[PDB]
C-alpha cells in the first residue's frame, strides 16, 4: 500500500519533538514502527514513545525542513505492555507559523493491540513541514509507535548568470556561412551534479539578408564548472552583437 | 506580539538539537522547548529544561538547520522546576557549517533572573544561519535553561529546466496567414509537488519580416505538475522557418 | 582535522537526525554520539563517552539522515571514551531517494577502531551522493559503542522565482521616436527574497520594425533588490519596437 513512498522516521528525515516522556528509556528514541528492544534487559524501556502525563493534550511532533506531501499515517501500539492509542487527530504545518488540523480535528482511527498496524490514507494529502500525532484515546497509558510515508522528495540547485555578450561588431558582422562567437562561462560555485543549461536571448543587434533574420545561442561542452556560450549565425546574415543570460540548474 | 508571523524552530521540530553534556536521561535536549512543562507529580521524567552534566563556561546547546535561515531573536528562560537558570551566554553561528562566528566578537548577552520569564534577544542585525549555538557563560544554581529561536519563514522552490524545444525546419508557421501556431508538449522530467510556473524564452529565430515587422512568439499552454503545452506562434502576413525555446519551470512550497 | 579540512562535519553542526536501532540505556543514547564527545568523569550518572546498544548482535545501526543531499567523502568512527569497548568492523549502508537503499562495497566490511580514542577514517572509494547513510556494525570488542562523524562537501542552497510575461503593452512609446527610447515596468516579486538576487530576463515575444534592415532590441532588470527590479525594454537608433514581452527567473543563494 505504502509502495514508492519514503518512511519519514525510519530514514531519520525529521526532528521529533514529544509533549513528555515518562523517563529517558520512553522517549522518541523508541518511536519508529515495528522498534522492538532488548527483552531480556528491562533497562532500555519501552517498546513505544510513551507520555509522561496521561490526558488529551500529549503529542509527538515530526519536523522537515523541506516540505512534503504526506500519503499515510501509521499508527502501531507498544510493543513489550498492553498499551496503544485507540483514536488521535492529527495536525500540521507548511509554513511553521499557522498550524491547520486535518478533518478539521475530528478523530482517525486507531489501534486495537500491541503490533497490528494500522494505516490511514489522508483523504487528500497533506502538504506540509511539519505534522503532530495528538492522542485522543488510548488503552492503558499513552503509548505508541508511528511512521509518516511521504512522496519521494527533489531537491535542485540553480545558478542564473546575466549578459554574456559577443561585443560589439563581432564576428558574426563579416563574412558567411556558419559562424560563431564563443563566450566561456565559469558558474559562481561549482555544482555537485552535471546541471542542465537555459541560455536565451536579452539583446539582439543584427542585419537582416533577403528579409530573413537567423539568430542563434547554445551552450556546448557544459559540465559542473561552467559552460562555453556559443552565438551564432549561418547563410549571410550579419550580427553585430547578442547578448543572453543563462540559467544551470542541477538535480539530486 | 515582538516575535508575531516568526517561525518558532523548536516548537516546529525544525532543527536537531546537540548538547554538550546532559546532567543524565531526564535532563536532555527533548526538555528544552519554550515552555517545556511536565510531570509535577512524578520526579522520574526530570528537569523543565536542558541541564548539563559538567558546570563550567564550556557547555552549550547547538540547533542546527539544514536550509539556511534569517534568526530575528532568540528566547531564553529559566529551569520550570528548580531555581536554575543562565544569567548571561554568548552566541556562535555557522552558515556554511565549515567556519563559525561569535556574534558581538563573543560578548555577553544578557539571560534571564528567574525560573519562567521569557528574554527575549533581537540579534543587533539578524544573523543568516544554518547552525547556532547558546553557550551559557554566567548562571545561577546550574546551567539549566529551556530556549527558542525565531526566524523569518523559508520558502522551498525546485526548478526544472528544458533545453531546445524547437517547431522543426520548415515549420507550418513558414506558410499560411493570420495567427498561427505550432503545439510542442513538453513533460517536465519529474512531476512537480504544485503546480509552477514556467519562463520559456527564445534561444534560436529563423524568421521572415512581413513589411519590415517581425512578430515572434513563444508561450507555455495547459501547464500542469507534469508538464505543458510550448506554443510556438506568429500572426499577420509572417513567414517563421523555425523557432527553438528553452524553459524553465519552477514550483514553490 | 587535517584529512577533512574543509569539509562539513555533519553531527557536530547538527545537521542530520540520528536513530539507533537500541540504546543500552538513557544515558547511552545518540545524545552521547559525536567523534570527541567526552562527558562528566566524576560522576556515574551521564552515561557513557558512545552510543551504546542494548542488543548485542550484527543487526545493530545507527543512522544519520539528511533532508539536502550532501556528498559524502569519509567517515570517522572511534571507539568508547569510558570503557574498552569499540567496533572493530562495520558496513555502511546509503540512500539518496530513501526508497531504495545500497550497500557500500556490496556489503563488504570496513575497517574500524582498536582501541577508545584513535580515530580510525574511511574515505569512499568514490564520494556517496545520498541523504541518510548508515552504520551497520559487525565486528566489537567488549560491546557495541561508538562515537562517529561523516564529513560531506559543503552544500549551496538556492530560492528561485520565476515570473511569467512582463509586457510593455500594444503600440507602446518604443514604437514612436528616435535614439535610446526605454519603457519601465515594475516587478515585484511573489515573496522576498532573503538575500539580492541574480536574474535572467529574456524575450517571448516580439512585435519589432526592422530599420534599414537592422533589428535592435533589448531587455533588461535595473534597480534588483530583494523584493523585486524594474524591467527595462528598450530600443535605440531609428527602430520603432510595437511591443516586447519577456519573462524572468530570479534566483537567490544561500
Ligand atoms: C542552411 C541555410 O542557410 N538555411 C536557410 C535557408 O537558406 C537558403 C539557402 O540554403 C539556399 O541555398 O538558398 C535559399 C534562397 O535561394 C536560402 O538562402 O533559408 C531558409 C529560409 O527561407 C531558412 O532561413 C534556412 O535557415
Ligand atoms: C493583429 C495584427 O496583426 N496586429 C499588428 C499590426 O498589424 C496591422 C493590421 O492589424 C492592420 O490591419 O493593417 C496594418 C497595416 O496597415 C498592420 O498590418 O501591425 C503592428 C505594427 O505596425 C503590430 O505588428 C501588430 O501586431
Ligand atoms: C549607436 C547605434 O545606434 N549603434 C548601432 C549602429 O548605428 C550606426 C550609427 O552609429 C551611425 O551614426 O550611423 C550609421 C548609419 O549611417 C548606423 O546607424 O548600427 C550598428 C549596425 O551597423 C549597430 O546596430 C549599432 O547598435
Ligand atoms: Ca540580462
Ligand atoms: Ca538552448
Ligand atoms: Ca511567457
Amino acid at each position: 500500500s505504502t509502495q514508492g513512498l519514503v518512511q519519514l522516521l525510519a530514514n531519520a528525515q525529521c526532528h521529533l519533538r514529544t509533549s513528555t516522556n515518562y523517563n529517558g528509556v520512553h522517549t522518541q528514541f523508541n518511536s519508529a514502527l515495528n522498534y522492538k528492544n532488548n527483552g531480556t534487559n528491562t533497562i532500555d524501556g519501552s517498546e513505544a514513545w510513551c507520555s509522561s502525563i496521561v490526558d488529551t493534550n500529549q503529542y509527538i511532533v515530526a519536523g522537515c525542513e523541506v516540505p512534503r506531501t504526506f500519503m499515510c499515517v501509521a499508527l502501531q501500539g507498544r510493543g513489550d505492555a498492553d498499551q496503544w492509542v485507540t483514536s488521535y487527530k492529527i495536525r500540521y504545518s507548511l509554513d511553521n507559523v499557522s498550524w491547520f488540523e486535518y478533518r478539521n480535528g475530528a478523530a482517525v482511527t486507531g489501534v486495537t493491540d500491541r503490533n497490528t498496524v494500522v494505516n490511514h490514507f489522508f483523504d487528500t494529502p497533506i502538504r506540509a513541514r511539519s505534522i503532530a500525532i495528538h492522542p485522543l484515546t488510548w488503552n492503558g497509558h499513552i503509548s505508541l509507535r508511528c511512521e509518516f510515508y511521504t512522496q519521494p522528495v527533489q531537491s535542485s540547485v540553480t545558478q542564473v548568470g546575466a549578459d554574456i555578450y559577443t561585443g560589439d561588431n563581432c564576428a558574426l558582422n563579416t563574412g558567411s556561412g556558419k559562424r560563431e562567437v564563443v563566450v566561456p562561462v565559469k558558474f559562481q560555485f561549482e555544482f555537485a551534479t552535471l546541471p542542465k543549461v537555459a541560455l536565451n536571448f536579452d539583446q539582439i543587434d543584427c542585419t537582416d539578408a533577403t528579409n530573413q533574420t537567423r539568430i542563434g545561442v547554445q551552450p556546448r561542452n557544459i559540465t559542473t564548472k561552467g559552460f562555453d556560450c556559443v552565438f551564432y549565425t549561418w547563410n549571410e546574415n550579419k550580427v553585430y552583437s547578442l547578448r543572453a543570460d543563462y540559467i544551470a540548474t542541477a538535480l539530486e
